[PDB]
């Protein structure tokens, strides 16, 4: 019954970092419901760095792709009343219709005490890519030392507090002053800012001259392979992101040097968040909540107030802005 | 006095957006002896505020030049109505002694607008003058390249060879550029961000080569036009604007090999090389051949000071057609 | 004693040249091993940057005792030794190796250093249980008619895969096509890589040996099936660089296919998994499975250059040193 | 009447990165008897250049490889070019060959006992004609200008050097060993240092002079030139001689330097071939040159390499920075 919806579509595709006139903010009317559908309103909607790459394959006018907690402000379906708050991806957009079946319903056991946006974060996607890429791709046991990048992002900072509660030394490379304090105090064993260091090799060779036993890596390019020269023999590296090549100008950065990756016997996997589904999943989002609310991970979000400024957001986290996972509230 | 400035809030990572930007407002002191009170008309916007901004502080006033109006004065030789060039930076209103200003031509008329002092008969035009006339040195029956032909600089480039004599083969960003230039008569158009093949592309509009090369591009698009340079072929080192947004490393250069066999000179320069009456006679001579038509002019031209960011941003993007002005 | 001894005089700068080794003669003061049969390895190229100007260029053998103070090595006892390129050395015997106990008089000893020894566990280990190869994959192996290349293939076919092998020349075409791999090209004359590859399998490639590494392991990548393995031995195309390496393949590839890629050093295996792998391969050899050929060239003296002609490309199989 | 005997360095295999032996293939042959107006040529000194290693990819494999030498006539059916004179000529990498005379050059008339014939291929013959157009005409120098020259304990940078010192510079030069150092101190070249041990290059340079440079002959292009430009005083002139560093790369070509100084500095930078300078310029040119070695201004070093069968290593030793002054391979 005559519902209307904003939408965040993409203009030109970007050329290096996106830029405001990249974006274009369209109003559309919805149609009214039909049987068993209901009208979603979005609560936060998240920004990420892989829409960054995933925009190359849209064709200029489409939506942007996302995430959002919304609830239900209209229904025709009496599994998903008017009140109930579910997990859709709409893309970039204020209002949307769903028949029920790509939705996903959060944990029974949601407490009032936790932000809903942290089901697009720490208890959400990045939460479960931090979770699989440090306990399954790199396999931590307890005991190893764990290079992180991107530390102070959504999903390095719960990497390097997973590694913590499970008896792990942990190095953190971020990108301002700010966020070394913050991870300091987060207990992290050495955090150091990778843009003012005098040398990356020597910062790394002193926070662990033994070497790394895992690298969980978002970020790629030349910092990698500086990294992999000071992996111990059979280091395991997760290969999570590549940030530092999303918005490059150029040609990629040489890769590591292959003598060192063979001399050292290294294993490397890539890995998409979604590969793990059913019980393994629901058991690591259930350990990701328990250790927010036993305090083991600490919560911190980047919150941008405003659909209007979905734009600005992304393009903040893309260069840095965010201390936490990057949310825009509705 | 009340003015309105815009700053450098934070430093341009790639393209500038409008968080880069910060709106300020402040108050001018009293004029002391001597000073006068400029009100600006119209603002220029420039590639060159891209890579010079790197030098400012954050805080800093975005730098560039105006053609302004003087609404109060204490100095005999700056009355209350006269127009000016000025560069304070952005801004609406600024306080100036006088030693830092410069009349527009005596004999300017009233059927071309003031802010060409800033494109064609101003700054951008010298560029081209002095670029193609001297550093090219083109005589007349030459054949030259020059890439963002639609802009303040290029489209100038083209038409002052156009008027000596010359073929003119040049590259534009989007398929409006290229008729416009085709319909100043310029020999052949292109738009390099749809050709199948740049290479193939400047081969067809002149397989003889190029003897001069106006560069306001650089990057890759330099290394294929190097490529097809005559023997002792000149190149115009104007600008490199595919570079001033770069994230990463520069793009590899031209194969020595072509340049050394090829054993082309190229040299850059910036316009302000030129004084005195050399500058002057160039004035002059631009515009005069606006006058009789032997260069159209054409004006990209955004109302609003609040919207000289956008103005910036547009023109980085390939949004003008001609020269960037911001009506005050 | 006296021995002959091949040493390095400079660093290498791209490819060897012949200036770059210096034939060098010393006096010798456990038992004394006169060399029969030396190899050369392209890991030599890249262990040579640790030595120091004068040292001996570091290699296996297959050596003769023709002295002894120890009994448990006796006179006339075959055995591999790593002195170097040498052909004699001095041992107290902690630091060698026994053949097979029933290593036959219809295999030549050559094969310890090739098919039968290093090279081949190697392809045995990196194809097994790097990439696990359970039967019916396509398997991608480069430099496919080297010593490592060729027996990836042949153990690949008995286990019942498809194999795909790239060689830089149209005999070692005719060669592993003769050995009955799916399809072999030569790398250096096809139109394009990216076509080859996706002809040869539309439906992409489940393992990858890379002997190679560089541009060419891009493209591989670009067609790798999802979770796909990368058995990470070699990377040859990199070992006589001069300026930096190529770019990586794109991140956006890697982690969607999300594939899995270790690095392996053959030693890595020992104890009774290496003896069963040794015992396979000379049973394989013996029933015909695996077809050995051998590049042998004769003279100690011509030891560097067939370290040279190795890198370029000359050898079809392991490259063999007759002292 | 009767036949002789050459020997002739071919390319058997192009070069990828630094040539090797392999790529190199040595051949025997019989050249045909004498015709009337023609010449018998015995090398006596053969040429190894950088130019080589670029020229030789138009090659096709089997060719012989390109190169000058000093030769002998040795037997004569041309009343011009009697027994005992000496010519430069260029039938490439060989020991023996026949020409009509069309294709030779005489040594000066004027040429001393004293010095070296090598020297025709050297300080007075292509390179030091390749310094000397490309500091006088393409720098331009005067005098008092700061010279920046790298590769310059190489035939060409060494005179370089000496002639922008006689002309009243100071001279700044880059080399690849201790040894170069020295030797280039002695001949009194205001700074020199090994750019392949220094922490920095950008504050080497910047402490040799903190004025900045007025003039860069550049032989070596990439990386090392990137950090030359950054010092660059307004007005700067590069003379583009070569571009070493890039002949024997792998893989692609290293960046190009930052446009915003080349543009904010106002740079000149022209390329130049040697052989744009002939007859009465270049004859004044290799005169002074000439004049200035006898009159102890440009002392001559050469790397003399003993052997035909050696030149292949004497190619690949002067790429990879053996050589101190003019590689030569003595026939
Ligand atoms: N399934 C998967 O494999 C999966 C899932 C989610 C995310 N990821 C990846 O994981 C990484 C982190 O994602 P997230 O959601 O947690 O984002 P995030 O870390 O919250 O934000 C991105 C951060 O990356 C850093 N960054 C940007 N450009 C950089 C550069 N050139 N070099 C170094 N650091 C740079 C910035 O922090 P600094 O100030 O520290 O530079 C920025 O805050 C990304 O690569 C993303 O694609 C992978
Ligand atoms: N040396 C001096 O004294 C001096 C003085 C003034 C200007 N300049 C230089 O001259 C050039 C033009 O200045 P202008 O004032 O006339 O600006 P303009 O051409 O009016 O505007 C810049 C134009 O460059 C083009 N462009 C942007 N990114 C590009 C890319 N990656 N590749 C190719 N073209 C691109 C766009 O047109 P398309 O649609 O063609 O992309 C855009 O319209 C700049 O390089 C500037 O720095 C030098
Ligand atoms: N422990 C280990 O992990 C281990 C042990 C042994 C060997 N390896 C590695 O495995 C590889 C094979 O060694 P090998 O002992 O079997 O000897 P090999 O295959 O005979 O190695 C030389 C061969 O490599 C090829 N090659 C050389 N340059 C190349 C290039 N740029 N691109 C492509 N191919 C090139 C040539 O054959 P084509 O021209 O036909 O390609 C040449 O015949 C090497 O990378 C070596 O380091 C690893
Ligand atoms: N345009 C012309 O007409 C013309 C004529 C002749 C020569 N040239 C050029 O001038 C240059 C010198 O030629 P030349 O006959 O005098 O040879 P040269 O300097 O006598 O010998 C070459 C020298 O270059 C240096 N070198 C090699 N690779 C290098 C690298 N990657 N980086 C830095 N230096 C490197 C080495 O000295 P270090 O140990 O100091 O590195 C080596 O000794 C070459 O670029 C050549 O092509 C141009
Ligand atoms: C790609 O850069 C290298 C560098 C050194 C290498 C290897 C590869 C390989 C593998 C190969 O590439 O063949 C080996 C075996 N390397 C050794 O020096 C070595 C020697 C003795 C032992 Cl016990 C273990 C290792
Ligand atoms: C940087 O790539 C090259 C390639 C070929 C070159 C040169 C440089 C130079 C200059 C140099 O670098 O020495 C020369 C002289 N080339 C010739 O092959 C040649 C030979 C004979 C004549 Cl008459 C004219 C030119
Ligand atoms: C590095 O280039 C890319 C490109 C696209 C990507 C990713 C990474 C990642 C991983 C990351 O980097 O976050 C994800 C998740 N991509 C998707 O577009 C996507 C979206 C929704 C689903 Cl259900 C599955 C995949
Ligand atoms: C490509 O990197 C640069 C960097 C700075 C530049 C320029 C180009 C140009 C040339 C151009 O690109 O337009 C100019 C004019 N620059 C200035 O900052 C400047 C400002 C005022 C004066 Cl008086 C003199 C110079
Ligand atoms: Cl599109
Ligand atoms: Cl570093
Ligand atoms: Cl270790
Ligand atoms: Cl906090
Ligand atoms: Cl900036
Ligand atoms: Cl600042
Ligand atoms: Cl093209
Ligand atoms: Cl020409
Ligand atoms: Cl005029
Ligand atoms: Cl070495
Ligand atoms: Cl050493
Ligand atoms: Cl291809
Ligand atoms: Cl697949
Ligand atoms: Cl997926
Ligand atoms: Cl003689
Ligand atoms: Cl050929
Ligand atoms: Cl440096
Ligand atoms: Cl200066
Ligand atoms: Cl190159
Ligand atoms: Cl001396």
């Amino acid at each position: 019954p005559g519902s209307m919806t904003k939408t965040w579509t993409l203009k030109k595709h970007f050329v290096g970092y996106p830029t405001n006139s990249d974006f274009e903010l369209k109003t559309s009317e919805l149609p009214p419901l039909k049987n068993g559908e209901v009208l979603l309103e979005a609560l936060f909607l998240t920004v990420d760095p892989y829409m960054r790459v995933a925009a190359k394959r849209l064709k200029e006018g489409d939506t942007m792709m996302g995430q959002q907690v919304a609830k239900v402000v209209e229904s025709k379906n009496v599994a998903l009343p008017k009140g109930t708050i579910v997990l859709a991806s709409p893309g970039w957009t204020t209002h949307s219709i769903s028949d029920g079946k790509d939705l996903e319903k959060l944990l029974t056991e949601w407490p009032d005490t936790i932000p809903l946006s942290l089901a697009l974060g720490t208890v959400g996607m990045p939460g479960l890519t931090a979770y699989f890429g440090l306990l399954e791709i790199c396999g931590v046991k307890g005991g190893e030392t764990v290079m992180v990048n991107a530390a102070a992002g959504a999903v390095g900072s719960v990497v390097g507090q997973i590694a913590k509660l499970k008896g792990c030394k942990v190095v953190g490379a971020v990108g301002s002053d700010e966020k070394v304090a913050y991870l300091q105090k987060l207990g992290f064993d050495v955090v150091f800012n990778y843009k003012t260091v005098e040398s990356l090799e020597e910062t790394l060779k002193k926070a662990s001259p033994d070497g790394y036993d895992c690298y969980f890596d978002n970020v790629g390019g030349e910092f990698s392979n500086t990294v992999i020269g000071q992996m111990k023999k059979f280091g395991r590296i997760a290969i999570c992101g590549a940030i530092s090549t999303y918005n490059r100008t150029g040609p990629l950065p040489p890769g590591p040097p292959p003598e060192i990756v063979i001399y050292q016997e290294l294993r490397m996997e890539a890995f998409v968040v979604y590969r793990w589904q059913g019980d393994a999943r629901q058991k690591a989002l259930k350990d990701l909540l328990k250790w927010v609310l036993e305090g083991k991970i600490q919560y911190k979000e980047y919150i941008i107030e405003g659909f209007e400024n979905m734009p600005a957001a992304f393009m903040g986290m893309l260069k840095g802005d965010n201390l936490g996972k990057t949310i825009v509230k509705a």
